[PDB]
């Protein structure tokens, strides 16, 4: 390591901006899903009965939510396309870049002010929070979206900021358990689409699989675009049980517990 | 580890939270710091300069809040102390934590709507806000604060958190600037800290250092206060820099190159 006083004692690293390359290994933290796709060939479908108000008023948004973007969206009315799959999955990972940050800021903020450890809840919403932008930039370089897509999402996010914000505040027992059913509702997604390449009642035309995503996955060189989906659908799985259980710790007063998934990830 | 679909597949992990451990380790990423004690011995005292109003104004920010919160603080009145010290750092270390996470949360809510690379600026602030709140989760850990300093954090809070937010979103390099401006005192502070230990002014009784410091920063089980006081110090002046580095891109219309710190940290 060459990171030490030297370095410490100067004013500015400007000098120095012009010769560093862009790697696409710096853009995220070095905290990356680990997959297997024979393991993760076999992610199901799932759902978690809702107990009181709460969980009910999230199923409600998270289905009349869907509905109107399904018809706003156009997508069910003709055939599927490569065009409609992209465009759904891009818009909607910017909505899905949110919740984990406002989630993950709310507790650090709440951290800070109470002086009170916060066993280790944060990171895992900061590093959903990745993820779900990863999936977006790995997006991005599949179809670039003219500017009626590109304005929705400003307009959508201003909205989406805000309403989570407060929720966060309000009931985060509503918003991670929110989240859990949005999870649920793509990992469908994700797999009605990897069940659509099976058959082949969709022509994968990106098996050239984008840098920034090989690298994140660590996918080898000659992955397809099935491949890119079951690594996306396994994180996307990751947090349909992450915020379940974050919704569940919270229904009996345990948001002040240790996060399980720090163990049950690294484990005896 | 086995993480994999079964777990996945599994609804909720509510059942575990009585069953896994506490381990201060899980408290942090495991982004960590990693200095080497007398490379860190020679952290010196730096001090930039402004270029234009909004750094020299920015620096008057700086120094009007020390003035305030020195005398306000009594701290200017007689001789240094253990514990007037670990009551100053503690809450310095409340409001530290904030600027780093606004820094990430702004830059990664622009990178969701506007679809583009952060090229590692996200991850390295989101670090920052965490090791100060590491110091914070340390400090604590030597003393607790009275009621009257609990309740001068909890609306501090606030007062900061809706500044640097109005702030950043108005002019990120004021903030970045207002930051550099404010972790040079950081470097100054610490730095004479160690000046009473080495020395006798101060004679310290904490020499027990409190294990979310030695698994976060990796010091031995026989490290001293000195030695605690000398990697936050490190710390702070790694931060010291990033942010006049940062402010400076921002004032050479530089906002979205890549971080050059994510290489400056790992090249092999
Ligand atoms: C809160 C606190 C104060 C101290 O002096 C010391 C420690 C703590 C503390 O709990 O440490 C902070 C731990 C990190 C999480 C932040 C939790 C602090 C805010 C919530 C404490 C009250 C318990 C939840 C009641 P909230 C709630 C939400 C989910 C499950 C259960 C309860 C509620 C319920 C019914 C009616 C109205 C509100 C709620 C209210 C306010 C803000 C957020 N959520
Ligand atoms: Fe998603
Ligand atoms: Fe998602
Ligand atoms: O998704
Ligand atoms: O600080």
């Amino acid at each position: 390591a060459v990171w030490g006083h030297t370095q410490l004692n100067r004013l500015s690293f400007l000098e120095t901006v012009p010769v560093v390359p862009l790697r696409v290994s710096d853009e995220s933290s070095e905290d990356r899903p680990t997959w297997s796709l024979p393991d993760i060939e076999n992610v199901a479908i799932t759902h978690k009965k809702p107990n009181g108000l709460v969980d009910t008023l999230a199923y409600r948004s998270v289905r009349t939510c869907r509905w109107l973007f399904d018809t706003f969206s156009l997508y069910r009315f003709g055939s599927i396309t490569e065009s409609k799959v992209i465009s759904r999955c891009l818009f909607l990972e910017t909505v899905a870049g949110v919740p984990g940050m406002v989630g993950g800021m709310l507790r650090h903020l709440s951290s800070l002010r109470y002086m009170t450890r916060d066993k280790g809840w944060i990171n895992t919403l900061l590093v959903e929070a990745e993820n779900e932008r990863m999936h977006l930039m790995t997006f991005i370089e599949l179809r670039q979206p003219g500017l009626p897509l590109r304005v929705s999402i400003i307009i959508t996010q201003a909205i989406m900021y805000l309403f989570l914000l407060v929720a966060y505040v309000i009931s985060p027992r509503f918003v991670h358990r929110f989240v859990g059913y949005l999870e649920e509702e793509a990992v469908i997604t994700y797999t009605g689409v990897m069940r659509a390449i099976d058959e082949g009642r969709l022509r994968p035309t990106k098996n050239d699989v984008p840098e920034v995503a090989r690298v994140y996955w660590n996918l080898s060189k000659n992955a397809t675009f099935r491949d890119l989906i079951n690594v996306i659908r396994a994180d996307e799985a990751e947090h349909r049980v992450v915020n379940h259980t974050f919704a569940d710790m919270h229904e009996k007063r345990l948001q002040n517990s240790v996060n399980p998934f720090v163990v049950l990830k690294k484990n005896p």
